[PDB]
């Protein structure tokens, strides 16, 4: 019943497809594929948005996207997916002594919205010492980490920003900082990024939004080549390879007040000794648009940054 406590249709100007949004044509699709799950026993995560994701990802080939929806199920359960955020928070004080570790290497932290009031999502690359990390984190940890945020998303930061936005959020407005990275590291980990790429595409079908790859190192283009064979056309269709000029591209899809400084926006800690990778500020955090829900978990512990 939670799905009834914020929006559940797009903005009218959302792309096609989107809840609210559709053909008629498209409208008996997801009705006739809702009707074949029921009848195959899925009750969870049957709603509009999920499975209009799916429909998308297949281009409403229903049969398609039946095949989808049920492999994703049953790697959910296999996984863990199903009660990853229950997981975390039954063994919390580890996990977050854990990946306190690695948060300042790795800064990876949402802050604010864009425009559309997609959560803000920043990960920084150039830190990262590859001998340092493999010391402390796993591969399988890193994914594990992408798995519970994907969760965390969903059952967080969609509902807050939805009902702030007053209309359904589906997506992420991302900034990937390359400023720093050696082309060589890049790579060394093609592997783990074919893995994010696949559990993202096979089971979280069009949580993209906009990923805009900003401050990348001349010859990084030759390097993309080795990423794009397996990604999705969809999915290449959402990455921007930014240049000299990200400040502006930045500023036609991100409001000013929103963009830390020193991507040339104003926005700035309210105690500026605070760092930026312990934090985790949006609309997931005010009172106004936290509903039954109840308020993520900090990620930092104690020194989450909200």
């Amino acid at each position: 019943s939670i799905l009834d406590t914020y929006p559940q249709i797009c903005s009218p100007n959302a792309l096609p497809g989107t809840p609210g949004n559709l053909t008629k044509e498209q409208e008996e699709a997801l009705l006739q594929f809702r009707s074949i799950l029921l009848e195959k026993n899925y009750k969870e995560r049957l709603d509009d948005s999920t499975l209009l994701r799916f429909l998308r990802a297949r281009k409403f080939d229903i049969n398609a996207s039946v095949e989808m929806f049920v492999e994703t199920e049953r790697w959910r359960e296999e996984y863990g997916a199903n009660t990853i955020i229950e997981d975390y928070e039954n063994n919390k004080e580890a996990e977050d002594k854990e990946r306190i570790k690695l948060a300042k290497m790795y800064p990876q932290y949402y802050h604010h919205v864009d425009k559309d009031g997609r959560p803000l999502y920043f990960a920084e690359l150039g830190g990262i010492n590859l001998k340092k990390m493999y010391k402390i984190t796993t591969e399988k940890q890193m994914l594990r980490n992408l798995v519970k945020e994907y969760e965390l998303f969903a059952t967080y930061r969609v509902p807050a920003c939805s009902r702030r936005a007053g209309y359904l959020i589906e997506t992420s407005c991302t900034v990937l900082d390359l400023k720093g990275i050696s082309l060589s590291n890049a790579y060394h980990v093609l592997s783990y990024i074919k893995d994010v790429a696949d559990i993202s595409q096979n089971y979280y079908p069009e949580r993209m939004g906009k990923f805009y790859i900003i401050h990348s190192p001349f010859g990084f283009s030759t390097m993309f080549k080795m990423v794009k064979p397996f990604l999705d056309p969809v999915t290449v269709s959402k990455i921007f390879i930014l240049g000299s000029s990200y400040k502006k591209e930045l500023l036609k899809q991100i409001p000013i007040e929103n963009l830390p400084v020193k991507y040339g926006g104003t926005s700035v800690l309210h105690n500026p000794n605070d760092k930026f990778y312990y934090s985790d500020i949006g609309p997931w955090r005010d009172p106004r648009y936290i509903g039954p829900e109840g308020e993520i978990p900090n990620i930092f512990g104690k020194f989450t940054v909200t």
